[PDB]
């Protein structure tokens, strides 16, 4: 579980969307299993402009943070699940590191901001879903 608070919105992972992100609904995209959803309160969280391709993201199936390196984000295939059929899954970027299916909505920083949040995995393999170019979170 996890979300991106910032401005008057709130990111999540689309397929861990609650009934009032669907009722408060922004801008979903099932491609980048991305939702973005309306907040009344101001978020804590500031988004990376940049192209920053090592970071640290948070591991709640281990409590801890650890540091990576990914890939740009691109159109990676993802293997069916309960939430998606076998489909490729558009502005992912992968790395090696552990990851669970619990941690989506984990964090993905660098020096700059947020970059994005843990989306898929397996295989010693962590998977993101990037945010750095939805330019309309900060306005
Ligand atoms: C070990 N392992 C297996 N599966 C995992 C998982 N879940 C995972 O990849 N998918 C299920 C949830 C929706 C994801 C999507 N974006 O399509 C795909 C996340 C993290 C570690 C995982
Ligand atoms: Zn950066």
């Amino acid at each position: 579980s996890g979300a991106i608070y910032v401005g008057n919105y709130r990111v999540v992972n689309r397929h861990l969307a609650t009934h009032n992100d669907w009722a408060n609904l922004v801008w979903e995209d099932s491609s980048r299993d991305l939702l973005v959803s309306s907040t009344t309160a101001q978020g804590c969280d500031t988004i990376a402009r940049c192209d920053c391709q090592t970071g640290v993201y948070y591991c709640s199936s281990r409590r801890k943070h650890y540091p990576v390196s990914f890939s740009k984000p691109s159109l990676i295939f993802v293997e069916a699940s309960e939430y998606y059929p076998a489909r490729y899954q558009s502005h992912l970027m992968l790395a090696v590191g552990h990851s669970e299916p619990g941690d989506c909505g984990g964090i993905l920083r660098c020096q700059h901001g947020v970059v994005g949040i843990v989306s898929t995995g397996g295989n010693g393999l962590v998977g993101f879903a990037d945010v750095r170019d939805l330019l309309w979170l900060d306005e």
